[PDB]
């Protein structure tokens, strides 16, 4: 089989050291220009922040022991450091891959009721609730990941010292395989459920939302362009025409929330002024159809202009941002999810069944050979993703 195996050792060598290449350079470029940032706005504390520092140290601690794969793959696959750094590498890329997972996942859940339940929500509350969401998820990872740190050494039918290679023994191949399905319900299936449930309920809040806040500038639109039409008309009947489609308008508004108006509680005085504003407004409106049903139509147009001065001084403070982030952190972690972790977790649980399998030709074997340096360089791309979390989300 020295034929089959120099075969795909060719296509493994060349890929493997020239995406860790560029993955170590913008991984490190990236997230050092992110932590770089996150330290120095220090008086800005938030909870996104909270996870965009823990993401940045997983994949730095995770870019630093890249280059060590790169001269692996350079060196014709011969590992040219010590065993413990052979244990030590193989160990740092799955506690970055699993981090990831779980801060993205954590990240996903805290935006989720910022945007649910924007009245109980306290940022500075939920920031430190968020270190110690952190702290047990590195903790959880670090003891979990640990068999890695005290597995077998890898050798070559020459005695060559390797690294990165399927389990050798079958006692290895149960070792792993136990490790595989837990980290792959725990640490993938239940967090991708976790972000498929949260972005349904984040859009869902999202659509209806923007959805109420365009009734209401239709609402405010319409109330200003018919007042347009009061001080343009001549007789008294254009005059009650607007004025009825105006106080329609305004009981309607008055209903809707205001976006400056979505942190605050339904019976607060930010929004008990609101809905008094209108209600003198409307008021304001039947004292304009009083005068209108007189016969004094240029009376009414004072009234009109009088009920201006109501609008400025109560409803004009009331009539965003935090819509833009939660969308962008949808994108790039979905992007991630779908790239970076599932062709991973798809791929490795193909080749373990393939493993324990007895016939294994040459053919199928250079397919799973192939198709583990392809999912592995993007399960490693998790470090590029996360800049892109930083210029996208969360300010
Ligand atoms: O079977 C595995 N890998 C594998 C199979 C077949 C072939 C190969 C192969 O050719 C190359 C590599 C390789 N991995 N890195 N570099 N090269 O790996 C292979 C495998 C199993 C478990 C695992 O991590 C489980 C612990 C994580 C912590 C955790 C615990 C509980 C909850 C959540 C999180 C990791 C890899
Ligand atoms: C903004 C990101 C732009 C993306 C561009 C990334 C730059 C890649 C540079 C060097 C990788 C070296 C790989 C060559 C392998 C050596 C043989
Ligand atoms: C936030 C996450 C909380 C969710 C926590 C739920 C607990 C997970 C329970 C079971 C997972 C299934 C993993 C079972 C792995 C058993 C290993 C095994 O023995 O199976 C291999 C077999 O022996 C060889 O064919
Ligand atoms: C995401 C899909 C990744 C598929 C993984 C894969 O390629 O394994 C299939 C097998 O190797 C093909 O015979
Ligand atoms: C690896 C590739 C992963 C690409 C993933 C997501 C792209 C995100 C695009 C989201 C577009 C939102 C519009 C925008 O540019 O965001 C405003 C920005 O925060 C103000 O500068
Ligand atoms: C071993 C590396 C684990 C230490 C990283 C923990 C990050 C602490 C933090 O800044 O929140
Ligand atoms: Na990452």
């Amino acid at each position: 089989s020295a034929t089959c195996h120099d075969t795909i050792d060719d296509f493994r060598n060349q890929v493997y050291s020239t995406l860790y290449s560029m993955i170590s350079v913008v991984g490190f470029f990236g997230n050092g220009f992110v932590l770089y940032v996150l330290i120095k706005t220090y008086h800005k504390k938030s909870a996104f922040q909270v996870y965009m520092i823990n993401l940045a140290v997983a994949d730095l601690l995770c870019v630093c022991t890249l280059p060590l794969r790169v001269v692996y793959y350079v060196h014709k696959g011969i590992w040219l450091f010590g065993d413990f750094l052979c244990r030590l590498s193989t160990y740092a890329l799955y506690v970055n891959l699993y981090c990831s997972i779980f801060f993205m996942t954590a990240m996903s859940f805290f935006r989720c009721i910022a945007i649910v339940f924007p009245v109980q929500n306290i940022n500075l509350v939920t920031q430190k609730k968020a270190r110690f969401v952190c702290v047990g998820i590195w903790i959880f990872v670090i003891l979990t990941s640990s068999p890695f740190l005290m597995a077998k050494p890898q050798k070559d039918e020459k005695n060559n010292t390797k690294c990165f290679e399927p389990p050798q023994d079958n006692q290895t191949k149960n070792h792993v395989l136990v490790l595989h399905y837990v980290s792959l319900f725990v640490g993938f299936i239940i967090p991708f459920v976790i972000i498929i449930v949260c972005y349904t309920m984040i859009i869902l809040t999202l659509l209806k939302k923007s959805m109420k806040s365009a009734d209401l500038e239709d609402n405010w639109e319409t109330l200003n362009d018919n007042l347009k039409v009061i001080e343009k008309a001549d007789n008294a009947a254009q005059v009650k025409d607007a004025l009825t489609k105006m106080r329609a308008a305004a009981l309607d508004a008055q209903k809707a929330t205001p976006p400056k108006l979505e942190d605050k509680s339904p019976d607060s005085p930010e929004m008990k002024d609101f809905r008094h504003g209108f209600d003198i407004l409307v008021g304001q409106i039947d004292d304009a159809l009083k005068l209108a049903n007189e016969g004094k139509v240029k009376e009414a147009q004072a009234a009109a202009e009088q009920l201006k001065t109501t609008r400025n001084a109560y409803i004009q403070k009331y009539l965003l941002s935090s819509h833009k982030k939660a969308i962008g952190m949808i994108m790039v972690v979905t992007a991630a999810f779908l790239v970076s972790f599932m062709p991973y977790h798809i791929q490795r649980t193909i080749h373990l069944h393939f493993l324990h399998n007895e016939t294994k030709p040459c053919d199928s074997v250079l397919r799973m050979q192939k198709s583990v340096v392809i999912t592995l360089s993007l399960a490693a791309s998790n470090c590029c993703f996360d800049p892109l979390l930083y210029f996208f989300s969360g300010g």
